[PDB]
């Protein structure tokens, strides 16, 4: 478990000055999957630092605080990406404990980590166990076991709820997804829009899905960026909902074509407002496939 | 010298309160990516100091819990009237965090909500040594030097003394190529920028600003790290790339990406810091000068591209 893994780390490093620095390092889909974890530590930590790196950049330009007071968390689906493996090696060379997240438990990556955690994956998976959620649980536990986390139980409550929310949401959007697919099957460019701890899910939707999967041009616009062609709009619940609302109003005043995917309409608010931020990504990242499958099958 | 003094006042003021432990850079728009080098600087170089970089909207709606008496907030607003950025300054001040404001305008409403104000050079013929990005960086270098010490302080200052001349010469130097670029690309509906490292924000600005809102050409900014491995899925055949070839610790990342794109025969406009005279700056600090180079060279390319229509 993450709890136990972190316990072992906090123990192993206590005599070395403790855990002061957290680095999430991955490529591609796995990089975006750690954005909620970075957002969590940035919002919630008073002592711990957090950094999120592309694996290439990390191995070519490691931080000076990489050492015995750093924990490095690496992710690679197949446990094969050479740059992420090299990140783990470089971490261990500096005396930093390495947690690997992988689906393939005897991949090359496992050989260069101190701890390995796996996640649920594919159709039918339980969301409470998915990669993003393991990344978040690493952050939650690293916080809780170093400085304390005031909303630990609220977070675990959220973990116990998110699977049911997502399965229901996927059912709920299934009709709209059909219409969306009709209305957008000829578009060569679709923007995504998001903010806050869920931003990474919209970034994945642009890059991994529209561009790399469907040869549709895309960019992901932060909601705050409009002040200073259709839009696939991520309307979050929690502390940046007001940022998103302002952006949506703006877009509608230009009569843009906008597909709105609203966390509040999809039942996310059974999660307590103390932690709801951190569950936007898991909602959107597991709801978008309904829209994407429909889009692809209209083309 | 002014930024050294400001930070000196803050270090003194926060000393009997536990010291400065957290630095936040907050802005909208063009000011925001302008602080990416400062973020990259503290992330690479600091052992104790945390750094965060925020859009003002997100800062005011979701402020970090560490915002308090051991935090410093640097806000930037050009005319000093971004309501969100004024509100960011006010929220910090309410939390007991010293605020440094960056503006071109000493009279602006922003000045009334900052503990300290620094101005910066602006417009054509400006001293790059004094530009917004550079003041952001100097806040970071002084905050680090005056708290933990900074091993490359003098090298950093050397860089500051050279950057203005490097940038003006590079602007003259690319004038011819910029013409050719303009002709080559005048008919294009999509240009991607590519970059890595502490200069990435300049490539982000180049996409989202210049391209996507000066020629209304679809653009996006892609990190060099995306082009390490096949398959080549991201774009179709004819989509071209405006490629920021950095000097410093991520040059190798960029070199890999560049070779990947050439291997697949892509249309690439290369702007190379190494070929524009940045390499007089010591390698200990050269990462931090990429932004100021590219952000001040791109105008030449962009003016010619807009004219070629």
């Amino acid at each position: 478990g993450m709890k136990e893994t972190v316990s072992n780390i906090v123990t192993s490093q206590a005599e070395k000055g403790g855990v002061k620095h957290v680095y999430y390092v991955a490529c591609g889909g796995s990089y975006a999957a750690f954005y909620p974890a970075k957002a969590f530590l940035e919002k919630e930590a008073k002592a711990l630092t957090v950094g999120l790196y592309n694996s290439g950049e990390f191995i070519n330009n490691p931080p000076v605080a990489l050492g015995e007071n750093a924990v490095v968390v690496v992710a690679s689906h197949k446990g094969n990406t050479p740059e992420t493996i090299k990140a783990a090696e470089i971490a261990r060379q500096h005396g930093a404990p390495v947690i690997g997240l992988t689906w393939i438990m005897d991949s090359p990556l496992v050989a260069h980590c101190d701890y390995v955690e796996t996640y649920t994956f594919g159709d039918g998976k339980d969301i409470a166990g998915e990669k993003t959620m393991k990344g978040l649980l690493s952050a939650v536990e690293l916080l809780q076991q170093t400085e304390g986390y005031a909303h630990y139980d609220d977070f675990q409550d959220g973990v116990s709820k998110i699977n049911r929310i997502v399965w229901r949401a996927c059912e709920q959007v299934a009709e709209r997804a059909q219409a969306f697919a009709q209305e957008y099957k000829d578009d060569k460019v679709i923007y995504t829009v998001a903010s806050g701890a869920g931003y990474g899910a919209a970034y994945l939707q642009s890059i991994c899905i529209f561009m790399e999967m469907q040869w549709i041009h895309s960019a992901c616009i932060h909601s705050g960026e409009f002040f200073h062609t259709p839009f696939f709009f991520q309307f979050s619940e929690g502390n940046t909902r007001a940022v998103d609302e302002r952006a949506l109003n703006f877009l509608k005043k230009y009569g843009r074509r906008i597909e709105v995917v609203d966390a509040a309409a999809l039942g996310l608010s059974t999660i307590k407002t103390t932690v709801i931020d951190y569950f936007n990504h898991s909602l959107f990242n597991n709801v978008y496939p309904v829209y994407n499958r429909a889009l692809a099958e209209a083309r």
